[PDB]
């Protein structure tokens, strides 16, 4: 990533954006709405999502953000990942001008949505089936864009899934702009914080990432999105039992909203064989014939 080149292409003036609130935040970054003014050939006006370092970060993070910028720039377009629409290189620090959307991580929305719903029995619209496997088929389909480019993800899952106008599922990652160093999803495995209820266990045992272990990860959501937003593996501790578990084709139980079919390309997901994962174009095509 590092011998990528940037595209000036992109290049937008920092006084063209207006700052608003901070969408979320990290230890050494961050991500701001603003309003960026003139913004795309049709010199748009409109709310955007910039991620930037904090006044904590390092040469380090501001490497990692450059490249980040390159990766997207190299990756293309597509309508389910979080797009870059534009980036601030010159006359101060790094800016990095991503697609706005509305309703935040698709984790939070589920969670939310359900205790909507719930709500009048203990006290707009509610979801249905049907959205599930859209947001579920909107997400293999971004994943089958990034496969076809060979693009590891290396950290699917709910929290880095956004959802945009007409609730249309995006695959991204917040990154330096996300807090794992206080988030109990990221576990200390040796060096690093690491997803390990997402990982793949060649990943974790070995090191390995893939587009194969990224399906696996995609059945690790597909459980947390047909269970409207449980942590996997739920009042499971990480440790050395856990992983033995994994290892030895241990797999969670189907989800209380998840019909047999969509939890049977969970356990395909899972399969401790990575060739024998289905593919993302797979899932997409099957997912999308479901959701008509
Ligand atoms: C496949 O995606 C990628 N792959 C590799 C990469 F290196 C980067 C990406 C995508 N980069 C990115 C940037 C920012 C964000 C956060 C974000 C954007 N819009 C928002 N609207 C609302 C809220 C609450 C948050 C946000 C995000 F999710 N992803």
């Amino acid at each position: 990533p590092t011998q990528l080149p940037y595209n000036e292409k992109w290049e937008f003036p920092r006084n063209n954006l207006q700052f608003g609130k901070t969408l979320g935040a990290g230890a050494f970054g961050k991500v701001v709405e603003a309003t960026a003014f003139g913004l795309g050939k049709e010199d748009a006006v409109l709310k955007v999502a910039v991620k930037m370092l904090k006044s904590t970060a390092h040469a380090d993070e501001k490497e990692a953000l450059m490249s980040e910028l390159k990766i997207m720039s190299h990756l293309g377009q597509h309508e389910n990942i979080v797009n870059l629409l534009g980036a601030c290189t010159h006359g101060g620090p790094v800016l990095v001008i991503t697609e706005y959307c509305t309703y935040g991580d698709l984790l939070n929305f589920l969670r939310r949505k359900a205790e909507a719903m719930l709500g009048p029995s203990l006290s707009g619209r509610p979801l249905e089936l049907r959205d599930l496997l859209h947001f579920s088929s909107q997400v293999a389909q971004g994943m089958a864009f990034l496969a076809s480019k060979n693009c590891i993800h290396r950290d699917v899952a709910a929290r880095n899934v956004l959802l945009t106008n007409g609730h249309v599922a995006k695959i991204g990652d917040f990154g330096l702009a996300r807090d794992i160093m206080n988030d109990s999803n990221y576990i200390v495995k040796g060096n690093a914080r690491l997803p390990v209820k997402w990982m793949a266990p060649e990943s974790i045992f070995d090191s390995v990432y893939t587009v194969q272990s990224d399906v696996w990860s995609y059945g690790i959501l597909l459980w947390e999105i047909f269970s409207l937003g449980l942590n996997p593996y739920p009042g499971i501790l990480v440790n050395s039992k856990f992983y033995k578990l994994v290892k030895d084709g241990y797999q969670m139980a189907q989800p209380a909203f998840a019909p047999k079919n969509i939890y049977s390309i969970m356990q395909a997901c899972w399969a401790l064989e990575p060739t024998h994962r289905p593919t993302f174009q797979q899932i997409t095509s099957f997912l999308q014939e479901q959701a008509q």
